[PDB]
């Protein structure tokens, strides 16, 4: 299975159809499709981990990609059998996802820590533990809890779009070092990251 710090799963996050896929929720399966496209990882119909998954070389390693197709309430329900599955401690996961608590353009790797009441991760830290890495997707807050609702199921203005998008691509470009073991000096360089 997995081999130390050595990401060898990445997980986006989000919610299956056409309806969700332009939605902030699905920040992390913009990350993972555009790292899929990047190193020529084919995403495709895993019905037994209730997902879309992927395996491939990313620069000299063996990782898997990972996108549950169970709705993002559900997330646990593909990701929790399929590391299992694959030996995949979660010192080896990156879990891509929005972060309401993070303007649009931020991004950030995190180790351990808390779900900060994302129902994606919600679903998977009862089961794995709090200690896999978490790419957090700046998306912004919408204000209230009433609100989180719209806010994550919205399609982001245009600027809002480009921040995200900027941010996501500069992630893109540290995942060597990620795969590589290097979280440390991944880290600095996500969290350093500007989109002006």
């Amino acid at each position: 299975g997995s081999h130390m710090s050595n990401i060898s799963l990445i997980v986006g996050l989000g919610n299956p159809g056409s309806e969700y896929a332009q939605t902030r929720h699905n920040a992390g399966f913009w990350f993972v499709e555009q790292l899929a496209d990047k190193y020529g990882i084919t995403l495709k119909n895993d019905p037994k981990f209730h997902g879309i998954s992927g395996r491939g070389n990313i620069e000299g390693h063996d990782v898997r990609l990972l996108l549950p197709m169970t709705y993002m309430n559900r997330s646990g329900q593909s990701v929790v059998p399929f590391s299992k599955f694959y030996q995949i401690a979660p010192e080896a996961i990156l879990i891509a996802h929005d972060e309401l608590d993070m303007n649009p353009g931020v991004i950030r790797l995190k180790t351990g820590g808390g779900h900060g009441g994302h129902n994606g991760l919600r679903d998977i830290v009862p089961h794995i533990g709090p200690n896999f890495h978490r790419l957090r997707i700046g998306i912004g807050h919408p204000g209230s809890k009433e609100r989180v609702s719209g806010h994550v199921l919205g399609k982001a203005p245009s600027n809002e779009q480009s921040l995200m998008d900027g941010a996501i691509d500069h992630a893109l470009s540290k995942v060597k070092l990620l795969v590589q073991g290097q979280v440390p000096q991944a880290m600095n360089q996500i969290n350093a990251y500007k989109p002006a």
